[PDB]
């Protein structure tokens, strides 16, 4: 997260620290959310060899009695999703088990309605990304008040699409998504509209969000059949 504020320690309970093993590199590390007590959202680029989810934290390098470090037994990518565009970048986790709920860990739930949201408004993004262009991820979760922009302001992304995702990021700021903060959900009067998916290497917004409303069928479907 650029140019966010500190989280108030465990006030968005369903965020979700995912740790990703792959065969011929070092971990790497993308963030996600609890929506069912066995399932995490997140990006599909965030799927690997294997990966471990850590609920109920703040400061991720401090062990404290919250965490709950919980074993993924398999990774559901959508199965339109593509590496090249990255259209259809969204993922289920489904954990071994079930999360115990606390004060510090639960999920976080869709409305009913499936409605497409038209730019204009503030919403939020959470995650323990880079703080930026040269800094490491940041020790504690962060967060930041982004624009919805018009779909024009991401005509930039040659494969960008108004239908399947959300332009974020008002480009007369520095406040962004980035590096770290992949599959965190972005919070629009407090329902999730949305997804972190790609953006500038530079960091300069907007930044890409994938649209969960073209999902939820998708959603639904897994969360039924597993
Ligand atoms: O480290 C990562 O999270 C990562 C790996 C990766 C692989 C394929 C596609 C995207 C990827 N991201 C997100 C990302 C990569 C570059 C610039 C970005 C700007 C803004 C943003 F929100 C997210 C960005
Ligand atoms: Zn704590």
């Amino acid at each position: 997260i650029i140019g966010g504020t500190e989280s108030k320690p465990h006030s968005r309970p369903y965020m979700a620290y995912l740790e990703i093993v792959t065969s011929n590199g070092p971990s790497k590390f993308c963030g996600g959310f609890l929506i069912r007590r066995n399932f995490v959202l997140t990006a599909a680029h965030c799927a690997g060899r294997s990966i471990t989810v850590t609920l109920g934290a703040h400061n991720i390098t401090e062990e404290e009695d919250t965490w709950q470090k919980l074993e993924v037994i398999k990774q559901f990518r959508h199965p339109k999703y593509n590496t090249s565009t990255l259209h259809h970048d969204i993922m289920l986790l489904k954990l071994k088990e079930k999360a115990s709920l606390t004060l510090a860990v639960g999920t976080l739930p869709f409305p009913s309605q499936k409605n497409f949201v038209p730019p204009g408004r503030m919403c939020r993004v959470a995650g323990w990304g880079r703080t930026g262009v040269l800094k490491p991820g940041s020790d504690t979760l962060q967060e930041v008040k982004l624009r919805l922009m018009d779909p024009q302001a991401c005509s930039h992304f040659r494969d960008f699409d108004h239908n399947l995702q959300l332009c974020v990021g008002n480009p007369r700021k520095t406040k962004s998504a980035f590096k770290g903060d992949s599959g965190g959900p972005l919070l629009c009067a407090g329902v999730a509209q949305g997804i972190v998916s790609y953006g500038r290497s530079d960091a300069k917004p907007p930044a890409v969000f994938t649209r969960i409303s073209h999902y939820r069928p998708w959603i639904n479907q897994i969360l039924q059949a597993n």
